[PDB]
DNA sequence: TCATCCTG
DNA sequence: CAGGAGAAGC
C-alpha cells in the first residue's frame, strides 16, 4: 500500500473517530503499554499522513506514528466487533460508536512532539505527492537539483528523501505514462519530457488516490505483464528493477 | 536483512 | 513452506 492507499486509510480513520472520546485503548507491544490508561478520555485531533507514515495525534500532543511496510492494515469496525481474522492485532483505539484496528504492522512508536522532526524517517522524508501545497514547478526544481538531477529514475522515483508516498506500482505507472525507462537522469531529459514527468508525479497519485477507491484510475502496466499495450499494442513484460518487481512496455518505453 | 501475509 | 510482496544497514 503506497501513499494513496495510505491517505484512503487515514480518511476512513478520522471519519471514525476523529474528535471522539476514546473509552479503551490497546497496544500490542508492552513498551507502549504505558500509554493506554493516558490516552483514555483523550481524543484523535486528525490523522496525519506522510506519504505511508502515518501520524494518529492526539489531544494530547502525543502522536502515534505507524508504518504498515508491505503488510499492515488498518480496519474499521462497530465498537466491540471484531470480525473473524488470522492477522496479529496491533493496536485498537475505540471510541464509544468505532473503533479502529491496527492489524499486522511492526513499526509502531509514540511520539511526543519534538520527535514530529527529528525520528529517523520523518527527518528524511521528502515533499509529500498529496500535499495540495506542493506544485509540477517544485517538483522540476527538485528533479533539476544538485541534489537528485543525476540519479537514476529506477532507485529514485522508491526514495522517499525524494518524494514521499511513490512505491513501486507509482514507479511503474509514472513511469510507462511520460514513456521512459528507468536507467535515465533528470539532467538528461528534455524539457517536455521534464515537465510531463514532474506533472505525472503529482497527478497519477493523485488521480489514484482520488478514485481508485471507486473516468477512473487503472492500472496501465502494473501486473499486466502478457498483456497487450494500451497505448502501442506491445506485450508488457515483467522483470526486475531495484531488487523489486517492474512492469513495462518495450514498444513505448525509452 | 527485517518483518508479516499469502501464494504457487 | 520457501519465495514473493517498504525501508534501512552496510
Ligand atoms: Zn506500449
Amino acid at each position: 500500500p503506497e501513499g494513496p492507499e495510505i491517505r484512503r486509510a487515514a480518511d476512513n480513520l478520522e471519519a471514525a473517530i476523529k474528535g471522539k472520546p476514546l473509552t479503551d485503548v490497546w497496544f500490542a507491544f508492552p513498551q507502549l503499554k504505558t500509554y493506554q490508561s493516558q490516552l483514555i478520555g483523550q481524543h484523535v485531533t486528525h490523522v496525519e499522513t506522510r506519504g505511508k507514515a502515518l501520524l494518529t495525534h492526539f489531544s494530547n500532543d502525543l502522536t502515534l506514528y505507524s508504518h504498515n511496510q508491505l503488510y499492515g492494515v488498518w480496519r474499521v469496525v462497530d465498537t466491540g466487533e471484531e470480525p473473524q481474522t488470522t492477522r496479529v492485532l496491533r493496536v485498537k483505539l475505540q471510541t464509544a460508536d468505532k473503533t479502529i484496528l491496527l492489524y499486522s504492522a511492526s513499526d509502531i512508536e509514540m511520539l511526543r512532539p519534538e520527535q514530529l522532526t527529528t525520528h529517523p524517517f520523518l527527518q528524511r522524508v521528502g515533499p509529500d505527492v498529496l500535499d495540495p501545497n506542493l506544485t509540477p514547478e517544485v517538483v522540476k526544481e527538485r528533479l533539476l537539483s544538485p541534489r537528485f538531477r543525476n540519479r537514476q529514475f529506477a532507485g529514485l522515483l522508491l526514495d522517499q528523501a525524494f518524494l514521499a508516498g511513490l512505491g513501486n506500482y507509482l514507479r511503474v505507472e509514472i513511469l510507462w505514462q511520460v514513456g521512459l525507462t528507468g536507467n535515465h537522469k533528470a539532467k538528461d531529459l528534455n524539457a517536455a519530457q521534464l515537465d510531463a514527468l514532474a506533472h505525472a508525479l503529482l497527478e497519477i497519485p493523485r488521480f489514484s488516490y482520488a478514485t481508485r477507491g471507486q473516468a477512473l484510475f487503472r492500472f496501465k502496466v502494473f501486473h499486466r505483464d502478457g498483456e497487450p499495450c494500451e497505448r502501442c499494442g506491445s506485450i508488457i513484460e515483467k522483470t526486475t528493477l531495484s531488487s523489486r518487481p517492474f512492469y513495462w512496455c518495450p514498444g513505448c518505453q525509452h
